[PDB]
């Protein structure tokens, strides 16, 4: 008789935590858009080499990454790179088109199989 | 804004946190286990997991301290499950280790453990 306790639910949220606190992070993403650096996010290696998809983001703890996105896909960027963590995404009409195109040029291979089923 | 297609690979995660426990690799923590005084046992934590979680209040720790963890010379074969559960957030507790894993939730604020060990003697209050 082995009797369980499974409170693994909430770590899709907890990991997802970890990177809106943006603390504790041995990774830095700048995000360079028409040039000039538009935005900037930092990552933790720990969490970002388990996950297959964030394999792009698999670097040296300290490295800086930099990100070349679209004009129109600078507001899906945020929700991307949180994706890596939760390892859940909810997309819409508006953003499917941008989110196709992050997920082919950052290795994300299952998100852009999703994306190219929703046309 | 009508249609909304969500992607949710996110049931893998309690073993992924699990294993990178496992592997003992690019830790930030180091956790000695010491028995009636003189080390028994050693293992190491990663902050980033640990502080996320509110069970290992007891762990949250600076980015390289030394954390000294004083248990019972019967408890030592429930150490490993009991550290692991902070990663995992799942854990296996049987007839006999349900006393010590109870002695350990106590010791160190696992107070979501503590309640269910405690729920599990109002079962097991019988042989078998």
């Amino acid at each position: 008789s082995t009797h369980t306790l499974d409170l693994s639910r909430e770590l899709s949220e907890v990991l997802g935590q970890i990177f809106d606190s943006q603390q504790g992070c041995d990774l830095s993403i700048s995000v360079s858009v028409q040039g000039e650096d538009a935005l900037g996010f930092c990552g933790h290696t720990i969490i970002l080499t388990a996950n297959l998809e964030a394999q792009a983001l698999w670097k040296e703890p300290g490295s800086n990454v930099t990100m070349s996105v679209d004009a129109e896909c600078v507001p899906m960027v945020r929700d991307f790179l949180r994706y890596f963590y939760s390892r859940r995404i909810d997309i819409a009409l508006s953003s499917v088109k941008c989110f196709h195109k992050l997920a082919s040029a950052y290795g994300a291979k299952q998100l852009q199989g999703y994306c190219a089923s929703l046309f």
